[PDB]
């Protein structure tokens, strides 16, 4: 046995270890694995990386991938200096044709600035055709030094033919987590029911990284104690993220019970449930959610609403439930495998389904900024958010 073929049974069996669906997707894994050792060459490292990447494709998941050295490290590092992208948050198409595309744009990034929007399709990235590439591939298409352009090709979910041109000039991306304001004078449309102040508290979370936790403390401790009459909670356009801190800001709202499940083929692996640690568990609540909401944000929004703290407004998001994880390989190369799913209080899963709004709305309707939340919250035109 080389040190190549060695090498082949890290990354098979960082999978068989593993991997979500045990039945690997209706293959013998372990045939699979002696069929490839005589089968598949194995002489050099990048055949022994070729082979891998063909073993992994067998298993039909585009998140399980292989990842050179180079390309792990660079994963690694991320978008922290020197490398800048376009602030756009990519994955596969919902019914997956392994179309690349918008699963949300990053506030006040390029793309965004340049009307993109989550769900638009990605055709090129300077030039090169995208569909079928890893996530891995296309990022590093996207990225690149600040100050660089590129040039990416899109259309609008279900009209390949509405298609635009962009060219985006890269830079640093910082999205604010958290921002909070008290709207006031609220139309009595958008107020939840027997409330005795026309007045609302909106806590726009865009994001869900190491800050926000300790914003979104402050934002519904405040609001909290100005007695505000309901809760708007905006995780529309909000990727995921940082997982955990979904997890601490579901546990603001919610004194007891199931938060989430982790699965795979075999059951249930996990469960995060409420602490008793809450700061508002009884101020009337509403979430926006939209299409360009996944992950930890779809697991915050079905907690919320499984458990019956708020109700969900706007359109049924993502579907990302999956998760990741990435195993290092002893040459420095890694293997990403999906080894789970996020799964409601109810035992429903998050990937496919994603969560349905309880209240049905134009994603549209209502700004991110606090100055245009409280207009819209206090005209004519305010939305029936509960």
């Amino acid at each position: 046995v080389t040190s190549e073929q060695l090498l082949f049974l890290e990354a098979w069996r960082a999978v068989d270890r593993a991997y979500v669906d045990k039945s690997f997707n209706g293959q013998s894994w372990f045939k699979l694995r002696e069929t490839y050792l005589k089968k598949e060459p194995m002489d050099r490292r990048a055949q022994t990386y070729d082979a891998i990447r063909k073993l992994l494709a067998v298993l039909d998941d585009p998140f399980t991938r292989f990842l050179e050295p180079s390309r792990l490290a660079a994963l690694r590092r991320g978008t922290a200096g020197s490398v800048t992208g376009v602030g756009l948050e990519i994955t596969y198409d919902g019914g997956s044709g392994k179309d690349v595309v918008v699963l949300t744009p990053a506030p006040g990034g390029p793309a965004e600035k340049a009307g993109a929007r989550a769900g638009d399709v990605i055709v090129t990235v300077d030039g090169t055709a995208v569909k079928g590439l890893s996530l891995y591939d296309v990022s590093d298409l996207l990225q690149g030094e600040a100050d660089s352009q590129v040039e990416v090709v899109l259309h609008a979910p279900g009209a390949p033919s509405n298609t635009r041109t962009l060219q985006l000039t890269r830079q640093k991306v910082t999205i604010n987590p958290v921002t909070f304001t008290t709207c006031s004078n609220v139309a009595a449309a958008a107020l939840p029911p027997g409330a005795a102040k026309q007045q609302l508290g909106y806590v726009r979370l865009a994001t869900f990284n190491s800050n926000t936790t300790a914003a979104a403390q402050q934002a519904f401790t405040e609001l909290s104690k100005q007695g505000v009459a309901g809760l708007v909670l905006d995780i529309r356009n909000n990727g995921g993220g940082l997982f955990p801190a979904g997890v601490n800001v579901a546990r603001m709202l919610v004194d007891r019970g199931d938060l989430v499940l982790i699965a795979d083929s075999q059951g249930i692996r996990d469960i995060y449930s409420a602490d008793g640690n809450s700061i508002d568990s009884a101020t009337p609540l509403v979430v926006l959610v939209n299409r360009g909401t996944a992950s930890a944000s779809e697991v915050l929004a079905g907690a919320l609403k499984d458990s019956k703290r708020g109700l969900i407004a706007g359109e049924r998001t993502f579907g990302k439930g999956l998760i990741q994880t990435v195993v290092d390989l002893s040459d420095g190369s890694g293997v990403a495998v999906t080894v789970a799913r996020y799964q409601t209080p109810a035992g429903v899963d998050i990937n496919k389904i994603g969560v349905s709004p309880d209240v049905q709305l134009d994603p549209e309707v209502l700004p991110t900024d606090l100055e245009g939340v409280c207009r819209v919250l206090g005209s004519d035109a305010a939305p029936r958010l509960f």
